[PDB]
């Protein structure tokens, strides 16, 4: 598929840069026509077929098909597409508030209430997301934007579909792999993945939601892998004694390591405390 090949430069202006990947950048800006403002993930394309460096075509056209379908609250949305020789140009929604998980390393601990709060809202974009059969495949606090900071009121949207894939058989197999702190133990042992490696992560999010710290984080990254595999965490009493039984039993049921035991996002929704590499 192709994409919009006039230059961005024509049609928006540039400002603030809001972050950046490995091979992609994302800076502020605003449509000339309209005067809205939008994201502007610039991503590096590939500049030959066994070249280790920019983003494969495959990959791009992947996240950009995602990003079509999608259109939910707790989701950002796209609203174009640019490419030219070095990268491909995705101009979306703005998300404004920064990172989660900013917000966790500049505040204060966490109410359970906060906590909750901020957690429905990621329950409910997932919710959507794996309905349609998408897996996120990359979720963690860097991933998860307030809208919104201010109003507090503090909305959330998920971000960074770089490596979201539809399920259409249940599990795919290709050696996806995320940040070691928050992936499951099947991303680990290279096993085929599926919906459950997400609910995985949103336990990991929900333990450092609740604590200020990262339940199976080592000192290298190979550490870290191996943690995970083993399913080595605990609930620290330095950091849980304030935290209720029934939000130990939410973390617990999506920290396991046998996909098919895992909590389901429709569990997730369900469940006590809930209803109302290298
Ligand atoms: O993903 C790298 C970092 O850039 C930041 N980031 C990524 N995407 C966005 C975005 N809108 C997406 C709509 C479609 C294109 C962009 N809006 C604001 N910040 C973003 C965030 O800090 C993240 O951790």
């Amino acid at each position: 598929t192709v994409f919009r090949q006039e230059n961005v430069d024509d049609y928006y202006d540039t400002g603030e840069e809001l972050g950046s990947g490995q091979f992609a950048v994302v800076k502020k800006c605003r449509e000339k026509s309209t005067g809205l403002q939008y994201a502007a993930k610039f991503i590096k394309k590939r500049r030959t077929k066994s070249s280790r460096r920019g983003v494969s075509r495959e990959d791009i056209e992947r996240e950009v098909s995602i990003l079509k379908e999608i259109q939910h609250p707790n989701v950002i949305t796209l609203h174009e597409v640019y490419e030219n020789k070095t990268d491909v140009i995705l101009i979306g929604e703005l998300v404004a508030g920064g990172e989660l998980f900013d917000f966790l390393a500049e505040k204060e601990s966490l109410t359970e209430e906060e906590a909750t709060e901020f957690l429905k809202q990621i329950l409910n974009g997932v919710y959507y997301l794996h309905s349609l059969q998408i897996a996120h495949f990359d979720l963690k606090p860097e991933n998860i934007m307030l809208l919104d900071r201010n109003v507090p009121k503090p909305r959330i949207k998920i971000i960074d579909f770089g490596l979201a894939h539809k399920i259409d058989f249940g599990n795919e197999f290709k050696n996806i792999f995320g940040t070691p702190e928050f992936v499951a133990p099947e991303i680990v042992n290279y096993e085929p993945l599926g919906l459950e490696a997400d609910m995985w992560s949103i336990g990991v999010i929900t333990y450092i939601l609740l604590s200020g710290a990262s339940p199976f984080l080592g000192d290298t990254k190979q550490e870290t892998l191996a943690n995970v595999s083993a399913v080595n965490y605990e609930f620290e009493d330095e950091y849980f004694s304030n935290t209720s039984a029934l939000a130990k039993d939410f973390i617990r049921r999506l920290l396991v390591k046998d996909p098919k035991k895992r909590m389901t996002i429709q569990d997730s929704l369900q469940h006590p405390w809930i209803k109302p590499q290298f």
